[PDB]
């Protein structure tokens, strides 16, 4: 009860920054979310036995991809750690505990394909899942772990509590499925700008907590341009083989994703900058303000790209 996990002064302070980098001691970062979800959550919130063998579980089940590894995993529920505590009165206690577990598991068991890749492969989990078909299996994979002996992390909730959590984190990692992005936040600048956003209204909370989703997980274009630069590598190692793959199947794949046109890559990342990454941090500024942070970071990583492809660096 009295046990408080701590950090070194340095990590203490600059992880209550949406910029902070959780680094590269892997054996740090289980430590790293238990600290988030004491001061985002309670020490009460979970059996500290159950959490940890829960933790160690969801890492075992993130695979040794570039870039959808379990460093994603930790770095998605940090910035989700970061909106919360810059938010603390805006949410529920149930929502606070689901939503960093939500994003702890938002990519479990990803094998660094697209649910493109999947229809096109004709894999088998096309067919149980036609659309979200990776998130469905990230929901999916949640479950089956919290089904494990000791690692029900829920079980001194309620059984109303219990159905409440599993569906806040069922639609949160659904809504990381990037199609499903561009019509929710189209509704939800629509909903700010006539003034009909209402957080009591489920419908709207859903919709904003999707945004929130969507917000940490592109969270890697809001570092500091280094951190931003080199996770961009990782991404673009996923995409490389991705369009191998593609060539594989006898199907060019899009230049983004193609290996032989790496030369396109800045201009792509102004495109998903443009279209995706301020659009989403511009709406979420919107409905709460103290994340304008993210914002700011991504427009300086925006500027850049733009020196990157004006050939200043
Ligand atoms: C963090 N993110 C994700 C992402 C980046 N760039 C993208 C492009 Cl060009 C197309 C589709 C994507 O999902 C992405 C990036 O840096
Ligand atoms: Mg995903
Ligand atoms: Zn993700």
């Amino acid at each position: 009860g009295l046990m408080q996990f701590t950090l070194p002064v340095r990590l203490c302070k600059e992880i209550e920054l949406f910029h902070f980098d959780i680094g590269p001691f892997e054996n740090m970062w289980p430590g790293i979310f238990v600290y988030m979800v004491h001061r985002s959550c309670g020490t009460s919130c979970f059996e500290l036995e159950k959490l940890c063998r829960f933790i160690m579980s969801v890492k075992k089940n993130y695979r040794r991809v570039p870039y959808h590894n379990w460093k994603h995993a930790v770095t998605v529920a940090h910035c989700m750690y970061a909106i919360l505590q810059n938010n603390h009165t805006l949410f529920t206690d149930l929502e606070r505990k689901g939503l960093l577990i939500a994003c702890l598991c938002h990519d479990l068991d990803h094998r660094g394909f697209s649910n493109s890749y999947l229809q096109k492969f004709d894999h088998p989990l096309a067919a149980l899942y036609s659309t979200s078909t990776m998130e469905q299996h990230h929901f999916s994979q949640t479950v089956s772990i919290l089904q494990l002996e000791g690692h029900n992390i829920f079980s001194t909730l309620s059984s109303s509590e219990y159905e409440q959590v599993l569906e806040i984190i069922r639609k949160a990692i659904i809504a990381t499925d990037l199609a499903l992005y561009f019509g929710n936040r189209k509704q939800l600048e629509e909903m700010y700008q006539t003034g009909s956003l209402n957080l009591n209204n489920q419908s709207h909370r859903d919709r904003v907590i999707g945004l929130m989703m969507t917000a940490c997980d592109l969270c890697s274009v809001t570092k500091l341009w280094p951190v931003t630069k080199l996770t961009a590598n990782d991404i673009y190692a996923e995409f490389w083989a991705e369009g191998d793959e593609m060539k594989k199947l006898g199907i060019q794949p899009i230049p983004m994703m193609d290996r032989d046109k790496k030369d396109e890559v800045p201009q792509g990342q102004l495109g998903f900058y443009n279209a995706v990454a301020i659009p989403c941090y511009t709406t979420l500024t919107q409905i709460l303000p103290p994340t304008e942070p993210l914002l700011k970071a991504c427009r300086d990583n925006l500027s850049q790209w733009e020196k990157v492809i004006r050939g200043e660096e």
